């Protein structure tokens, strides 16, 4: 017994648990079934880090310090470890000695003793190697007969699948539910627990520190529960300033939650740690920072930008993603590229844009690719298309390209996304779409949008198109829309303004090989005379670097008098273009 | 008095300490991860380097000179006993008393100092130490493996409570570099003992290029100190001695398995005159249409130079299929990796379902068969090492057409989960299978310059101008004719030859009776698919039936005659 | 109970210094049987080392054919040397050459 | 291996390491050569293609005629590992 159990009461006694706040509902009701005269035995049903362990670790507490009815006073909670009964059993029958050691060890205690058995689910299946179970057919007697005082601690789909399927061990357990506690419940937890930690960094900890280390571990972090990854933040930024003073007020001990989203970027990514960086000088230079990569299309931008403005107030819909856009209008005029531009600002990486094409989306049996197939088919526990890149990445810009290209019955699918922001998989889980920005681009109305944007300003594209040939008839998708783009053509005044960047970024590097040109002025109508199109659009300005810069140097090797080390230029002539050394 | 008390005074008395450089990045990390007290025990898990010797030795080095005054300084931890647990102890049970006496006497001044254990995978790694972990007792160092921790310190749920992966990523040539830098401490003002620069990168060099299964530094710290032990026991063997340091100290030693020597494993400036005429050139003189890629196109690539991110050693060539490309994609995997593991073949032929989705660059979901789908799916994580070839994708429906253009750009790398797939060593071949089978027939007048702008001119821009508007550079392979072939037809019998020593049979053939072959031999449609069924045909399921008479005795060569109607050689 | 320590008693010369090694022993016996004892296998590293070659073992088979020429009092021709090392080889699998 | 077309496409995979080297590993990871094994195939797949055989088909282009429903149904990297890839024809009124 004192070789496997350890002691939790008087490891309270020590003072070395950890102080329990709140979890009196459930500290509570495991007293009602502790209490029970048949079965009395609990279990901390919840969901990995919300607190069971620390439920019995503040039964612990309690029995010491006297908060419990008489009847559970003076008890010591032991907690067996199912791994210590598994560790060296070899042989047949070394396991059931030692829980018959252990089980007669405990009715020696004549009921004096609460066990915690901590992962009741390492217990179904332990040292069962011949045939019938060995731990929980054990036990099994004296669960029912209400004479070992069981406090499991299991997470729900582990008693789903390891306890639930002995339906005869499943009802000596008790479900006491444990649900997570809400990001204000945690504060209360994290505001007695810090002077636990700070005894033991030398660090002090500010409630700001905590009221921002729940909101943002609730908020970014969702594969954790909230009072495990709350006190992974301030544990992990005690650590990372316990650093500061150690090796090499303005050497500060302080945590504040400049240090708590520093360490949750450095976990997750997302970057909204200080405004102490150019996030001013961004936050109403949210319009023209697109426009530095989207050149024109002043209704694209202050669709969108004004949209992730309205989310970052704090003032958007929590049950709906941040922008749901449809970008409708010709192709090749910023379409495509403002979501690059709208995922390099909002998660400052254009690789965070989950563009999907929906021409792969023709038929109606091609819409369990993007939501995920039934069980028992063929790509169930792959996944979705959309579904699966969520969970890749929740913070994304979600291209849906030409849409009008796709089913019917695949708008229905994402009538979920634009108005709750969830899509359920086919394995029955649910995606959350409330960060994402779900943009669209069509080509439904774009014969109605390029003839018409030099006569009808800027609002009757949005008019009366509507109704006529445009999408109206299926009238559940339109409102859903957060706001409906429409896109007026490139003159000749974007394209020479679009044309600009095509090696801007890769000319941050290059220049000590024997490059560094600037702007020459006789050929740039030259590429606006296949680029600059008022039917195509400016899509064709890419191939006019592939088709008329790139060529006559990585071909024309073998003649043997253009050899690289020298800019090329282009003239307005007939020329054959020569270059000279 | 002996076990458990290490004095960490006494390691700067002695010299005991191997110096760590290179690791400060992924050591304060495992500082970060031990400062803490929710899951404050770094397991160590990776390529070796570490190993509870960085943040020992990097812990005095910063109280003892003074540079800190003493009211900060106090940080003085300890370190592993390990080695009078299991040995000297007899019973079952007196044994474990010896263990669970090292841990709790240590408690004896309230925690005035604490203690790192090291190397705790084993089980004790959570059977007698478990309760000593849960208790809140101390915290200590691991260090696994990657998979070691998937077998013992995961799949548990008690244990990651305390423990966290630790990853160290690969490390550099310079890790044995500073291991000789500071050791001429103990070499040379007791033994004279100089390696030189080019003797340290030498035994390290040996990962990117020669062996890639195994670690670099435990590769590294081995060879040095077999080579530098040259000395005092070559003496002893019953002008005298190169003193200047070369590469023939390694060669001796990691040449010891393999039999090649140092003149190719040190590839440099000048030796490129040399890694021209090395084994390319003696099976088969000839074979330099793929020798340009090597030449010209590989000054931008090996010094230094690789930008993977736009096609720079991508040089294109063409061709028919079945007609030499296999082979040297293995001769120049030859010319290589000295063996043969080039095993790759791409076709858009004769399929035609729904799982041409996986065969281009990986499969989006909603499919079946991610472990194979498509052939270069695998083929990066299998080893990073294949030649990718690219061969008739021009007969299908036109709705599959471009799809060939978002790989060859600076879009986006298009990689499946997460891990890299390969964008700088790699030549493609791909097969023009257009009209040039008619073009197969005489090798008289066959076009060089004349070939790809007057006749794909007219003839390419009907249909599909989007794929020769990129693809412009076209030579052709061998025509296939007759001496040619006779070559060929001569390397097939020759391994038949060296079948055929082997129970004492040395056959000739002549010029004449190898050419009786080509009225039966080459396709212009599988390219040279049924030479080797025509050996079968026409002289070894004929051969066969006469070392089986025995009227093919072992020990007399035989001639061949003219004859009836079957061409059989006969007496 | 007490006893199973035949490799455990040697280890008290390692104590002295004075136990040392060359494992040279079946490579996976020497994985599951030196399971749990480190300190048998302290930093013993991987250096290559195993079976020759066809014309490797013909050197071995034409040395030792006086054992079995006078074992036997047979006269093994240098045809069936060669011939002994290049067909177990090819045929024999399951055996090392 | 008869029926050889009824296997699932997982076996020709297991099949083709017969063909290419002559080695198999064993599930225990044991490696068996089949080198002096004859490995026949018997399938059937172009059964109703060689019953036409009888007004211009003498084996020739006949072979590559059931090598095109053949090549349907095997990958083209295990066929090319079959040495002799062989088309029976249908017993006629004198075979009987
Ligand atoms: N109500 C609470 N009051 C104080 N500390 C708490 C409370 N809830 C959780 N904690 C602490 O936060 C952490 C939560 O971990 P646990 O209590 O083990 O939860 P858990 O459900 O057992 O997680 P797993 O996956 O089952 S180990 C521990 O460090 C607890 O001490
Ligand atoms: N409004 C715009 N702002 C900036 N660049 C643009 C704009 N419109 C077009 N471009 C340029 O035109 C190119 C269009 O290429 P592509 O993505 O193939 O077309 P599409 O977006 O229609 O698919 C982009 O690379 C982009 O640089
Ligand atoms: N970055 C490095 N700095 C110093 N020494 C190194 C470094 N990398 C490797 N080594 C040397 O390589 C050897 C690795 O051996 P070891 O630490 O026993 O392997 P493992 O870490 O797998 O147990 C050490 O002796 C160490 O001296
Ligand atoms: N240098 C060469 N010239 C002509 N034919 C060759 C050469 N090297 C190899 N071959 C032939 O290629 C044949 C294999 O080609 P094939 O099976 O059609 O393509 P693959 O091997 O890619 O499937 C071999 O039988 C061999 O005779």
């Amino acid at each position: 017994l004192k070789k496997y159990t350890i002691d939790l009461t008087e490891r309270a006694e020590q003072g070395k648990l950890d102080p329990v706040i709140g979890r009196d509902e459930e500290i509570r009701r495991t007293i009602q079934v502790l209490q029970r005269r048949t079965k009395n035995n609990p279990v901390l049903i919840g969901e990995p880090g919300v607190g069971k362990t620390a439920i019995v670790e503040g039964l612990a507490q309690r029995i010491i310090n006297g908060e419990v009815p008489e009847g559970l006073k003076g008890r010591r909670v032991l907690a067996l470890d199912m791994g210590a009964l598994v560790a060296g059993a070899k042989y047949r029958g070394e396991f059931e000695e030692r829980l018959k050691g252990v089980l007669n060890d405990l009715a020696k205690q004549e009921g004096n003793v609460i066990l915690f058995i901590d992962e009741l689910h390492t217990m179904v299946g332990a040292g069962k190697a011949d045939g019938a179970m060995d731990a929980g057919n054990m036990l099994k007697p004296a669960l029912a007969r209400g004479e070992l005082h069981c406090v499991g601690a299991t997470t729900l789909d582990e008693y789903r699948q390891y306890i639930e399927k002995d339906a005869a061990l499943e009802r000596r357990f008790q479900k006491v539910f444990v649900a997570e506690p809400s990001v204000e419940d945690t504060i209360a937890i994290l505001r007695g627990l810090k002077e636990r930690y700070e005894l033991h960094h030398h660090v002090q900890i500010t409630d700001p520190a905590i009221v921002a280390a729940a909101t943002l571990s609730h908020r970014y972090i969702a594969d954790r529960q909230l009072p495990d990854k709350a006190i992974d933040l301030i544990d992990e930024a005690a650590s990372s300033i316990r650093m500061q003073i150690d090796s090499k007020r303005l050497l500060r001990n302080k945590v504040t939650d400049a240090e708590i989203a520093e360490v949750l970027a450095r976990w997750t990514g997302i970057p909204v740690s200080r405004m102490m960086e150019s996030e001013r000088e961004k936050l109403l230079r949210m319009e023209q920072e697109l426009h530095h990569r989207v050149i024109g299309q002043n209704e694209a931008v202050d669709a969108v930008s004004n949209a992730i403005r309205r989310s970052r107030a704090g003032l958007a819909d929590p049950n709906r993603p941040i922008g749901s856009f449809l970008f409708l209008g010709p192709t090749g005029v910023g379409k495509t590229e403002l979501c690059k531009a709208l995922a390099n600002f909002m998660f400052d990486s254009d690789e965070a844009m989950v563009r999907i094409d929906m021409s792969e989306f023709m038929e109606k049996h091609s819409v369990s690719r993007l939501v995920g197939a039934p069980p028992g088919y063929v790509g169930y526990e792959e996944g979705g298309y959309l579904t699966e890149a969520v969970r890749r990445r929740p913070y994304s810009v979600i291209l849906l390209d030409e849409v009008e290209k796709a089913h019917p019955d695949v708008f229905n699918i994402l009538l979920q996304v634009l108005d709750d922001g969830r899509l359920t998989d086919g394995q029955g889980r649910t995606v959350d779409f409330r960060n994402t920005v779900v943009i669209m681009t069509s080509n439904l109305g774009s014969d109605l949008i390029q003839e018409r944007f030099g006569e009808l300003d800027y609002a009757h594209m949005k008019e009366l198109v509507l109704g006529v040939v445009s999408h109206n008839f299926r009238p559940e998708f339109i409102n859903r829309i957060d706001e409906v783009v429409v896109f007026h053509p490139l003159g000749e005044q974007h394209i020479a303004s679009i044309a600009q960047i095509q090696l801007k970024r890769l000319y941050k590097r290059l220049e000590e090989r024997g490059y560094e040109i600037h702007i020459s002025d006789e050929a740039l109508k030259l590429l606006s005379e296949n680029g600059y199109d008022p039917v195509y659009g400016a899509r064709p300005l890419k191939r006019a670097i592939q088709q008329q810069i790139e060529n006559p140097l990585a071909q024309q090797i073998l003649s043997g008098e253009l050899v690289p080390g020298k800019v090329i230029r282009l003239e307005v002539n007939e020329d054959r273009i020569v270059a000279v050394q």
